């Protein structure tokens, strides 16, 4: 098996948000076929991070995600050789961040090259200030187009007080080689900030992921 029951990875994550630079690295593992993971990540420069850990979550594993045997799990064809993608992340204040990855793999552990721009966050809305709380449970919708897949999700952070702060992310993801395309489909997705020591400058996440037929 190119791709293994228990797995590692490695996460190399640089960018600036509002023009704070930071990077960040991380060690994560789970089971590819259950869809489960979790990573622990260090900020390694321009921590502590000024902005909400929040939106640095998602960029931190598609291979983990559960497919079932009819439809075809374009991201774990992809290895040895691997996949990019590439990502906006349309908040609805107007904030935008950009995203791009490379991810290849090294025996049973991926790695993870990931890079983040982000803009435009208001001084006093609830990124900067600190005061999201975390993705709710979403559902990406994925298409195939010219031997890539197309996702869309539409993805909401909680925020303190009990109110929803809304974010569109549009994604698009390239194999390195040419796989058996899915039909459209879906991924149901739960993401968690599980612990952190207080300036966040250690986090710990997990992520379950699993995929079904569209409607």
């Amino acid at each position: 098996s190119v791709i293994a029951k228990q797995m590692t990875y490695k996460v190399y994550m640089s960018g600036t948000v509002n023009g704070h630079y930071f990077e960040v690295e991380g060690d994560g593992k789970g089971k590819p076929y259950e869809g489960e993971q979790t990573v622990k990540l260090t900020v390694t420069k321009g921590g502590p991070l000024p902005f909400a850990w929040d939106i640095l979550s998602p960029q931190l594993s598609i291979p983990f995600t559960k497919y079932p045997e009819d439809i075809p799990d374009y991201f774990k064809q992809s290895f040895p050789e691997g996949y990019t993608w590439e990502r906006s992340m349309n908040f609805e204040d107007g904030a935008v961040c950009t995203v791009s990855n490379d991810s290849s793999i090294q025996g049973n552990c991926f790695i993870y090259n990931v890079k983040i721009s982000g803009e435009n966050f208001p001084p006093n809305g609830p990124v900067m200030q600190k005061k999201t709380q975390g993705w709710e449970p979403s559902t990406e919708r994925l298409f195939a187009r010219d031997g890539m897949l197309i996702g869309n999700d539409y993805m909401a952070l909680k925020l303190e007080g009990g109110g929803h702060y809304l974010c569109e992310f549009k994604s698009t993801y390239k194999a390195k080689k040419p796989v058996r395309m899915p039909g459209r489909h879906e991924i149901d997705r739960k993401l968690d900030v599980t612990s952190h020591n207080r300036d966040y400058t250690s986090v710990e996440q997990c992520e379950i992921a699993i995929a079904r037929h569209s409607l």
